[PDB]
């Protein structure tokens, strides 16, 4: 759950997110006359000074901002999530967190990486740079732009062609990735860093497309692994699942994701990589983000 002042921060981030039909930024009216509510409670909520936040009022505003399944559940969550007495307690702090998602991953004979909140790209093994063939000069010049390690500059960005990679599958792999990105991000969308960060995937034509047609979709594949099944350009035929993991720290919250292999050539090709050089973990976005 999230408390009333933060919710309101996030209904905010996300109306303007919108622009109507004459393309402009929704305003609080424009909220208000799409949910069919009075401007005064779309101004309290977006406040926080509206105590209890019901049904009707949450199922509306989903409705109204037009929200991923994915992105739904999270949205209803962050309204009535019971938050306890307590604060929430962590066996590790989120250092010793990080460090031992490195250490498993430095471990796996399998791509595997880590992203934060935001999907930005903490740190991966080099059996994922290899398998991927990034140009370690996208790695070294990542730093200089603020959607630099993002998930999603990797799939949608024009530097490096993920597209070509997927080819026939990239719809596919374009919707599911999508999906992710928003169901992920939903707790943040009212950061000023994601804020920056969308304005910057926004600039990519595919990217663009894709969010716009994310709602549409009837079937959620946000909290599902991947089964990828399809003929690489350079490694021929692949079949691979990729896995989510979700830890939580005091920090926000770190996924990890590894890729399994599901062919005799897919085993084979990963054992090849894990073989090359050594097993090393190449660290990428700084973590936490903002630190306090
Ligand atoms: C350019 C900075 C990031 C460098 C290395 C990132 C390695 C992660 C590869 C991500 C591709 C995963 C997308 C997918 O499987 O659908
Ligand atoms: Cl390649």
């Amino acid at each position: 759950g999230m408390e009333r002042a933060a919710f309101g921060k996030l209904v905010q981030a996300l109306r303007r997110e919108h622009r109507d039909e004459k393309g402009r930024v929704w305003t609080q009216e424009v909220l208000a006359e799409r949910t069919q509510l009075p401007k005064r409670t779309i101004e309290r909520i977006e406040n926080g000074s509206l105590a209890h936040l019901d049904a009707d009022i949450l199922l509306r505003l989903a409705d109204a901002l037009e929200l991923t399944i994915g992105e739904r559940r999270e949205f209803f969550f962050a309204a009535t999530g019971i938050i306890e007495q307590k604060s929430a307690t962590y066996k590790r702090s989120p250092e010793e967190s990080l460090q031992y998602l490195i250490d498993m991953i430095r471990n796996m004979n399998v791509p595997a990486f880590v992203t934060d909140q935001y999907v930005n790209i903490i740190a991966a093994n080099m059996i994922t740079i290899r398998f991927f063939n990034i140009p370690m000069e996208l790695i070294e010049t990542a730093p200089l732009l603020p959607h630099g390690y993002n998930l999603m500059r990797v799939v949608f960005g024009t530097e490096y062609d993920f597209r070509r990679v997927v080819g026939t599958m990239w719809d596919e792999v374009a919707r599911h990735n999508m999906q992710l990105f928003r169901a992920i991000s939903l707790r943040v969308r009212a950061d000023g860093y994601f804020v920056e960060l969308l304005d910057n995937l926004m600039q990519y034509r595919e990217f663009k497309r894709f969010w716009e047609r994310a709602h549409l979709e009837t079937e959620d594949t946000s909290a599902e692994n991947f089964w990828y099944q399809y003929t690489h350009p350079v490694y021929g035929l692949l079949s691979y699942v990729s896995s989510r993991s979700q830890i939580p720290t005091s920090m926000g919250l770190l996924s990890m994701h590894t890729y399994i292999p599901l062919s005799p050539a897919t085993t084979d090709l990963f054992a090849k990589l894990s073989t090359v050089a050594n097993q090393d973990v190449i660290r990428l976005a700084p973590w936490p983000r903002s630190n306090g």
